[PDB]
Formats: structure tokens, sequence, C-alpha cells
């Protein structure tokens, strides 16, 4: 039974994540986050609040073959440049896509799953994904940046998806 | 162990008239691949052959929570129905768009099962709606076809966002 991904609204998506002090204690959760990620059709990033957990942990795999896990423990965006709009979705706001401003160049510091420091500097699509996933750990969803109308539309779409039966 | 790709609208393959099966033993592979494709979806409960680019008049359904209640309908036809009501539908080939569509809430369907034995299903349960939606695919019809041309255009827009998206 892989962990289920929560959908908005759910108060667990809005909790501030807590720093991990004991990396050895969160190995199960890391493996479970990866299993949940990989059980999705097209998921490329998953943050712990999306499965209802408060630990500051993100997992990402941007590879075509889905065999390139990136685990970020206690991630932070340390700097960034080159703001651009780009379309995002989120497994926790299913079926709704919209353009969001992000830094297209970023530096993130985190620990890897073994607890070793990691510094990732990137101007690729990874930059966008990390910012999106790290935002979850602050209790933020990408729709939060959108006009009120768009936010309303997003919530209505999620509800349709959640309530629908016939596919 | 890939499953078959579910095609998304617009695609001419979704608009073909399906062909009657006359040799049931010859489409057993397809039936199994249809079911595997369906079971690989997050929450699909019905898939019709045109949605994988196949011409055969075959639909597979599984309404169960456990996904161990496959219903295979070969050469299905709606024979009768009554008590039309609006109800929300979606479709694996029109992802991320949902709308209200009219269907009979009571229906009679005739088909063959995967062994080629006659099947007559008379139901007032949600299966009625699912059967009508899936049978519609074999006539080259999508649920959005009952909607205004403007809602159809919006549906296509939402499908395209889904198809093109990367960040999730
Ligand atoms: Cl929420
Ligand atoms: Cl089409
Ligand atoms: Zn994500
Ligand atoms: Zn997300
Ligand atoms: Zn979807
Ligand atoms: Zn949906
Ligand atoms: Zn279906
Ligand atoms: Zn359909
Ligand atoms: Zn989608």
């Amino acid at each position: 039974a892989v962990l289920e991904i929560l959908t908005a609204p759910d108060p667990r998506l809005r909790v501030q994540s807590k720093q991990v002090t004991d990396v050895a204690s969160v190995q199960t959760l890391i493996d479970d986050l990866l299993d949940t990620l990989y059980a999705t059709d097209n998921g490329i990033g998953l943050a712990a609040p999306q499965v209802g957990r408060e630990e500051a942990i993100v997992v990402i795999d941007l590879s075509d073959n889905r065999d390139q896990p990136l685990v970020l423990i206690n991630p932070k965006v340390v700097s960034g440049s080159n703001k651009e709009m780009g379309q995002e979705g989120c497994l926790s706001v299913p079926d709704y896509y919209a353009d969001v401003e992000r830094y297209t160049s970023v530096v993130v510091e985190a620990l890897d799953r073994e607890g070793k420091p990691l510094r990732i500097e990137t101007s690729d699509f990874l930059a966008i994904v990390m910012q999106h996933e790290i935002d979850h750990l602050s209790g933020n969803l990408f729709i939060d940046y959108l006009s009120p109308l768009k936010q309303q539309m997003a919530m209505k779409k999620v509800k349709k998806h959640v309530k629908n039966r016939a596919r």
C-alpha cells in the first residue's frame, strides 16, 4: 500500500515542515516517497506534506527512465536569478495547470539521503521543480501565486476530478 | 511490460466506427492488454479499443475498488433504456475535462463475453452510465460531442495543457 497523495484543500498541505536532525530515522519515509512518486503516471517531484508528513524532505526524478532519484533533505533556496513565467501543475492540485514565475537559475543547499551536504546549482528544468517542491515545505501551493479567479478555478477543477466516477 | 498507449483527443483513431468481432479466440491478447492498460490508470474504470488505436468492437470495465471484477463486452449494443438524467463524466482520452452529459440511468445492453457467450445486462446502477460511455467510443463518439462547440474547444485546451505539461 503506497502512500496516497493528498489533494487541496487539506490542512496537511499547509503545515510548515520541520527540519530533519536524524537522517537515519527517515529512511523509510524516503523510500515510501519515492514509491509514491513512481506510482504516479507523470509525477516528477513530490514533497513530504503531499503524503501528510511534516519532515522537510523532497524527492524528484526528472529522468525519462525514472531511475535517477534526487532526495533533498532540509532543502533551501539560497539564491536565484532570471525570473520567467512557466506552466506548472501539481499532483496535489490535480488537472489544473497555470503559469507561475520562478527563478530560471537557482542554487539550493540540502542534504542527500545519507546526510551529506549537497549544493545544486542549475539553470535547467530542475530549478523550477526544486522551487516548486521546496515551496510545499513552507505550506505553499503553486496556485497561491495566481489571481483569485484562477485559484477558484483550480479548486473547482480539483473537486470535479475528486468527485468524478466515469472515466 | 509496457501497457498500450491511451490516445488523447484530437486523434482520428478515436472517431473510427469499430468492426464487429467474428473470431473471439483471435482477440484474447487485445482483451488482456486492454485490461492491463485500464488497470495501469490511476482511476479508469472503462476503456474502449479505439482509445488504444484498435478497430475491434471491444470494451473493458471494472467498477470494483479492488480491480478484480473485469467485465469484457465484445460487440456491445444498447438495446433499450429509460430515465435520462445529467451526470458528470470524464474520459481517459479527454483527460482533465469533466462535464455533465445525459444518459439513461436504466439500461439494457447485449454483448458477448470474452468466451463469446451471450451476455444480457439489465442495470440501474452506475454501470449503466459507464456502459453507455464506453459503447459510444465504438461509434467514434466522445462525451464532449454532446456539449456546445465552445465547451468542446475548452476541453481540447485542457487536454493540451495536460499533454504538454512537465512540472508535477
Ligand atoms: Cl490546501
Ligand atoms: Cl478526436
Ligand atoms: Zn511535485
Ligand atoms: Zn506540487
Ligand atoms: Zn488528470
Ligand atoms: Zn482528473
Ligand atoms: Zn472509459
Ligand atoms: Zn471514454
Ligand atoms: Zn493532467
